[PDB]
């Protein structure tokens, strides 16, 4: 059985742990409250004491813990990674991806590759969950056969910064996705109606809008921004949306959506289609 | 010959409007405050109206798809007669602006009043998979519902007036923050010189994945089951990345109101709650985050 080591046993870690036993490797682990890894040692995993045993342990290292921030602490008093293989699956902006991949390289690790997980721990290793990997494409290679245990892989570039740049992309629209429903079930709730009979209402809806986030991509990389649907109707419709909930005794979010549309109004920018905020998003460092 | 049908407002949605009823063989007169916006239905054999009252006058029933519904009472106070009238009001707005105008059409003499939220935009109105939710009387929608079709498809949500209203904003709730999230992924993804058009293609089954468990959030609100294995602490560390990865590219940042209802559910005991958690952070306070 191939020797894997896993650092991180969270709600993603152990999902990653379960995927790996079932595949059949032989599994050591690490994680700093240790008790995670009780329902993994009737199944025959090996619990280290340190984060160096558990990288001494294994040629391959899975990492999956909260931030690149607790993975750099983790590895702080690793000092030899020769001979070693980093599957980083913790989330993290571009620049942290380059920062751990300068770090176990200064410690002589063969090769760093990303991995964005995107889905949940409960479908972990289905073939339908995807994982989007990046990094030099012979590692990829070498590690693909490993990486099937949690999913499908896709090798989306060489460079190993750019899984985490898609990982914010895509988690970006999940964060708005979710912000838009968590408001609409709250008003709907608040207002007596059924959430489940809600959802069977809008959930067609949303997939036509699914169906045109590419036609709003290609508009965004073209600047065009004339349409049908100016922003100023729109941030019309989000103030009603704010009253709507006041009168029902329910609080709001999408602010920020709102400052960035009550801005494009007053730089002239009214007429414009929900494309036109793209540039005022990459024009400026600021926070909405 | 062709029914008499009179339009209240010539902006996006109505001109879209005023041509859908002219395509389905209706006499249409119409009023604007712009009354210029007309002029590409008098070759289609459109009635300008001087006034809203003469707009009024001309057609027993009269379609209104203005900004807004103080809009709305504002051209009403214009009108004071809508005796042998039905009015369909398409124009956004809250419930209680829902009441406030069936009230007001009621003291006028209005014959019925339905409310309609058009879930399209302008180009798409007309296309029989375009939907328009209707609310009010169900007689008064079943008299309406033939000339309603050439808009598209309507479903007649409840005889309560409000209605309409109630679901429109709940709809474009969800509509604005998927509009959030993917102005913020483009900002990101176009300043890193990645192409838009096929992050669109990547990001399409990702985003299909998102869209078919909004009915399991959900069912999880409605029976108030909160524990998962994506708690919110690990959402919010996840979304203070976003703000770093749009910083190190010089992109501004959005979502800024879901990072603090999920600061404020952490503060709370809920951070190891999942998203459906949220839903009470916002049932309990009438607060703007
Ligand atoms: N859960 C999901 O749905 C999901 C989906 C896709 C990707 N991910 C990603 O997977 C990664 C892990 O998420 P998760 O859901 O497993 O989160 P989690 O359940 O909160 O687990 C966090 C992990 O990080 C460890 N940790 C936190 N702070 C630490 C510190 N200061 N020192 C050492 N260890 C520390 C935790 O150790 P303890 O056990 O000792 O607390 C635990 O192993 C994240 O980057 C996340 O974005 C998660
Ligand atoms: N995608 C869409 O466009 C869309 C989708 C679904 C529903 N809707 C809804 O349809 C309604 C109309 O939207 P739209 O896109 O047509 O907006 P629009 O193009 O901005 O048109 C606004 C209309 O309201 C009139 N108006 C504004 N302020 C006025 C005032 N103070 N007095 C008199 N008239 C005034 C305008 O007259 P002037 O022409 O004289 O300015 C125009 O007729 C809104 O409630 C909107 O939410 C729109
Ligand atoms: C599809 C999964 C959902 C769990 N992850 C994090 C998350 C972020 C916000 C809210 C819930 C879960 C990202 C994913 O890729
Ligand atoms: C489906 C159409 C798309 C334009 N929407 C305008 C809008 C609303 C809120 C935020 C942005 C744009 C209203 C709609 O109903």
């Amino acid at each position: 059985k191939p020797h894997v080591s896993l650092i991180g046993l969270g709600n993603m870690g152990l999902a990653i742990a379960n995927c790996l036993i079932k595949s059949g490797c032989k599994l050591t682990v690490w994680n700093r409250s240790a008790e995670k890894a009780a329902s993994l040692v009737p199944q025959g995993a090996t619990v280290a004491a340190t984060p160096a045993e558990c990288v001494a342990s294994s040629p391959t290292i899975v990492i999956c813990l909260l931030n690149q921030d607790v993975v750099q602490q983790t590895l702080d008093e690793v000092i030899d990674l020769s001979g070693k293989t980093i599957i980083n699956l913790t989330n993290g902006t571009p620049q942290q991806a380059v920062k751990v991949a300068t770090l176990v390289q200064q410690r002589g690790a063969e090769s760093y590759i990303h991995g964005a997980i995107m889905t949940t721990p409960e479908y972990l290793g289905q073939p339908s969950s995807v994982t989007l990997i990046s990094g030099p494409k012979t590692a990829y290679e070498s590690q693909k056969e490993l990486l099937s245990s949690i999913g499908t892989t896709r090798h989306v570039s060489d460079d190993i910064a750019k899984a985490s740049l898609l990982d914010n992309a895509l988690l970006s629209v999940m964060s708005g996705v979710f912000e838009g429903w968590v408001q609409a079930l709250a008003i709907v709730g608040a207002a007596g109606e059924d959430e489940v009979d809600f959802a069977a209402l809008a959930s067609p809806l949303v997939a036509s809008m699914a169906d045109q986030l590419p036609v709003i991509a290609g508009r965004v990389r073209e600047k065009q921004y004339v349409g049908g649907s100016p922003i100023t109707m729109g941030l019309e419709a989000l103030e009603n949306i704010s009253e709507t909930s006041r009168e029902l005794g329910v609080g709001v979010l999408l602010g920020s959506m709102r400052e960035v549309m009550s801005e494009a109004v007053k730089k002239g920018k009214g007429g414009e289609s929900i494309a036109g905020l793209v540039p005022m998003l990459t024009e400026l460092d600021k926070k909405w």
